[PDB]
């Protein structure tokens, strides 16, 4: 009866991400993580790829589900049958525009947005900060899941 | 298998309160209302008065019920059956002390906690608020429920 | 004796902007709109449009004027006769750049910056936010003024 | 035809406040300041000693009156025959306790709240810390209008 | 040559302090742990037992030393010969207030505040929210360094 | 024993950076200005100029000295033997995602970064918007040091 959808570029899923669908999956029961395409093309894995590492990362939780996401969140939202999306804050995260974008999405679509403090230890990963120190050789393996860091290291290699 | 616990004071409920409480209901099976005790004295209605303005104002919701809070709110959460907590987001939220709260319930109970913008139209009612423009003769009847004007213009007349 | 300008791009000019002239309109003798030029070219609306949006979206504001602007706001202030200038704050306002935009415009021309809150219903529109979510199929037509749909639908259709 | 009203309790001035009353007096026809009372008794300096110190600060300013507000600020404005709040900012405002007054004051009187951001150089002074660094022998004296240093340092003796 | 004070009031100390005097002792050659007196009377540790906790605690720290501070921090700073102050951020933080003092400390005496970010795990304690939660029977064990622990349980059992 | 890294782009220096440079100088041994390379091609002034105006605007500081950096900050701050950095805050900074990167810094190289507020009359000013301002034919010459107004001036005339 209960759904929620946890929308992201995820390029690549962190554990910041990780503990957030886990905490989304205690709660709900059916979770659906929803991989928005990079229309502009200039992400560092290609939608394959994300889905992959997604699922691959996420195999303990069986009420999870992974799919691509197409146009708006909240037309992704109800087409799964769902009125809620679960977001993670973090240490950097816009809130204010996060804020924006939930009240927004109510007003259009009467999709509530649902949000969480990620786990202290993964406060201050993004995938984006997470790309940037890797290239320029920092070891991030700590905040990212396994099947990420398997492919992190061979683009490297 | 769901469930969700919205603790506050209440003192009174306001229409920003019903709308998180509405969002609470409408994404899990079941939602309680803490209401917590005032140990120190000084609150405008006494805990009897607050019970009845939350369950009156809340008939249109069948699967919220209301409870008298005692101790940690993890406690309480627990005691439910629960590990979730819904609260909600308006202007003058102190989101800092909400976040360090949350971290800390996680840490010492396991319990998440779930943070929703109100409405737009109740985002700037909050009880305090409410009861101090009140007793200086400022009309707030469109940002409480009924059944808390009607006693709230009693304590007036 | 007394004015306000009101600057923006405009791309299209939203309901939260006309809440801000109206209220700039009220407490001021006479308002300019002053509506800045592309010149990076590649806004939605050129310039001749979004003039005609805001005139035709303020015809019940007899005190207020609409100017292209170019170069820096203070400049076209003082080129006003003005000092001051009237700014909306909603979700999402970037405040603390607005607090260094108004400080460093004081600090260089001597001119004034009065922020003011948007209306709630309208404090989660912006012009970037409405034209992503209508070119993606969502209904923002109660955000935008009547003018402004006109001109959107087309873009459409 | 246009007017502020500038409310606070004032105790004592700083030229934090005096900057925004010489910024509202620069862009209003007439502007108000609004010394509250003190119900609670507890202040540093009493009703006529705040109001004294307030008009000894500004009398270059010939279009700016003080008088003492009861009651609302919104029904003290209303009563001025205006419609608009001029309060400054600086560090350590609580802007989100203001936002949420100034959205409460719209919605309850129609009245609009101006912010502006208060000179650097007087942007880290209140009143309560004034008192607090004074009472324990530090020198505010810069940041304070020499009318009230001269009582200030009649306290101290 | 250097030197920095980490002031507070220490009721208890906690691995977030902790964490920060460590911080502290790493990059200046002397640290000075300054515990302010509670004048108005109602901490839960008296003096006495705050310096030992903080001793106790501090004991890996060969270059760090604890005295009781006596009226403003930067007369305190500069009596050890210092002109700087570290002090912690973590969640929850009033850093508008931390700013504005560090702005008038500056001011007063010359005296640089520097702030550097508690570790993660580390950032949701605070001295008030870990005595909150043990009073009403929650472990905060981990949060707190075992000289305080062993106090905290003797004034339980 | 002691020394602070002051990382940026310095594209130009501005005197709130300078500020900042004062500041860790009288508190730590040993300064280094890391002028950070522009590899994506788009700056103002090229390494040469910046490395310059850094240098002619800081002859009265005797224990500093300015590095061209590459790579991560915290392979620079290791390289120079030192585990902190100094980083002002100021108008329109980025808090949260210096926070974000001052906590990663701290998870991969187990550096340090302090920060201190920069000087309220300089707190306005940024590289960025100072450039805006003149080449908008603005004066910002109280803002910045001497050095980069007569670079600055030449490139206006």
């Amino acid at each position: 009866m209960t759904g929620a959808v946890c929308p992201g570029s995820f390029d690549p899923v962190t554990l910041g991400h990780v503990d957030i669908f886990e905490r989304a999956a205690a709660q709900f029961d059916e979770v659906v993580v929803a991989i928005l395409v990079n229309p502009a093309k200039t992400g560092m894995f290609d939608l394959d790829e994300r889905i992959a590492m997604v699922k691959e990362s996420t195999t303990h939780l069986p009420n999870l589900r992974v799919q691509v996401g197409h146009g708006l969140v909240v037309d992704f939202v109800r087409s799964c049958g769902m009125t809620a999306i679960v977001k993670g804050l973090r240490t950097g995260t816009d809130f204010e525009y996060e804020l924006q974008m939930a009240q927004m999405n109510k007003h259009i679509a009467g999709v509530d947005t649902f949000f969480v403090a990620t786990a202290p230890r993964y406060s201050f990963v993004s995938s984006s900060l997470a790309k940037e120190v890797a290239m320029l050789g920092g070891d991030v393996s700590e905040l990212l899941p396994e099947p990420v860091n398997r492919r992190l290291r061979d683009r490297l290699n």
